[PDB]
């Protein structure tokens, strides 16, 4: 996160950790036993690590659980990254508390300037690299899709919307991918891509929940 601040010590209870000894990528925590990431995080090898916030050193309220099951969307594209979502189960169902909850779907898609919650342990310079140890915060809105597709000529599917700011200065960067993107306390994004970090007139990228909704109950149901 670029432009933000330190969000609080257990404050985005849903917010994950992907982890393969380091943080690769976000997630967010949809039921007990089911997190929601980006399809472009997917690897073998991956645990998740919930309740975190200093992700380098162990500070209580951790728990660290084993992914069973990583499901892509089928028809994700590695190259235009349209269908960037991705589900992963884990092995056993994790503590719900007040410091380790679940994230509501939406029940239906937002609006254009509606503010949001972005958060995540990516880089948090423009140029140049630094991550940092505890969990950072970012309140952006969402852009009109005509302002968006100003933005990318030609990228823009129906299932992505553009969040931030075009004077740049604040955005989502690398290491965030995967992570939540919360308005009115529903999950409406998932961090997917831009074009480098924080840059004038090129505002964070985002997969659109809410097209995703029946199919991550069905695929859900079904496992
Ligand atoms: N600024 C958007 C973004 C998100 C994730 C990775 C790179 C860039
Ligand atoms: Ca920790
Ligand atoms: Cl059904």
């Amino acid at each position: 996160i670029v432009g933000g601040y330190t969000c609080g010590a257990n404050t985005v209870p849903y917010q994950v950790s992907l982890n393969s000894g380091y943080h690769f990528c976000g997630g967010s925590l949809i039921n007990s036993q089911w997190v929601v990431s980006a399809a472009h995080c997917y690897k073998s090898g991956i645990q998740v690590r919930l309740g975190e916030d200093n992700i380098n050193v162990v500070e209580g309220n951790e728990q660290f659980i084993s992914a069973s099951k990583s499901i892509v969307h089928p028809s994700y594209n590695s190259n235009t990254l349209n269908n960037d979502i991705m589900l992963i189960k884990l092995k056993s169902a994790a503590s719900l508390n007040s410091r380790v909850a679940s994230i509501s779907l939406p029940t239906s898609c937002a609006s254009a300037g509606t503010q949001c919650l972005i958060s995540g342990w990516g880089n948090t310079k423009s140029s140049g690299t630094s991550y940092p140890d505890v969990l950072k915060c970012l309140k952006a809105p969402i852009l009109s899709d005509s302002s968006c597709k100003s933005a990318y000529p030609g990228q823009i599917t129906s299932n992505m919307f553009c969040a931030g700011y075009l004077e740049g200065g604040k955005d989502s960067c690398q290491g965030d991918s995967g992570g939540p993107v919360v308005c009115s306390g529903k999950l409406q994004g998932i961090v997917s891509w831009g074009s480098g970090c924080a840059q004038k007139n090129k505002p964070g990228v985002y997969t659109k929940v809410c097209n995703y909704v029946s199919w991550i109950k069905q695929t859900i149901a079904s496992n």
